[PDB]
């Protein structure tokens, strides 16, 4: 019960993922119950991951989750856009990001790859890098978001847009050095790539545009 990412003090919450996950299901409640409920309730809801979504309710989706791991958010009335909003935020809580400076690099050298197939087979390359802990969920969130991009027409969300609000915390720069030209654009690519090939990347299935 030590204080730091949350600001209340919690008993699940705050800890670092190894501490929330189990052997058992290395994937973590909270993503799924988020998740597993967006997808629920029409994963072809217009600005689904756009909407700042009334903080109001994500405030409760964590706190009621950390008091009762058995909550029900069809039954709490929330809304897509408060449930998608309290997931995307779980991780900035994390202690790490969930994609490790150890790799960082390795996956801009890889995205900067104008073979586009080689590109790919680089990444899933470095994608088996990735710990033991958060690639087990980083494998588990890249399939919800490609879910996504496929009713784009509807939810009004592609891969892009989508790897573009979510590239924001996922991946976290930490320089806070006197160094300038170094910015690169490709941090929004490489999030967006692991989705739209999402499949070919796990399911192995087919290189999309």
């Amino acid at each position: 019960g030590s204080s730091g990412s949350s600001g209340w003090e919690s008993n699940y919450f705050g800890m670092p993922l190894q501490d929330l996950v189990t052997a058992e299901k290395p994937i973590p409640l909270f993503v799924e119950k988020c998740v597993e409920f967006i997808e629920d309730t029409g994963l072809c809801t217009e600005g689904l991951y756009r909407v700042s979504g009334n903080k109001t309710d994500q405030d409760n989706i964590q706190k009621q989750f950390d008091q009762d791991h058995n909550i029900n958010l069809v039954s709490m009335e929330v809304t897509v856009n408060a449930v998608a909003g309290a997931l995307k935020a779980f991780f900035a809580d994390l202690p790490d990001p969930l994609i490790p400076y150890s790799l960082h690099p390795e996956l801009l050298e890889a995205a900067k790859i104008p073979d586009k197939t080689e590109r790919l087979h680089a990444l899933k390359e470095i994608v088996k890098k990735f710990h033991p802990v958060n690639y087990d969920v980083f494998r588990y969130v890249i399939t919800h978001l490609n879910r996504v991009s496929q009713q784009h027409k509807i939810n009004l969300m592609t891969a892009d847009n989508l790897s573009i609000c979510f590239w924001p915390t996922l991946m976290r720069p930490d320089f806070e050095n006197r160094e300038f030209l170094s910015t690169t654009k490709i941090h929004q690519s490489v999030v967006e790539t692991f989705i739209q090939q999402c499949q070919f990347f796990f399911y192995n299935g087919e290189i999309v545009e």
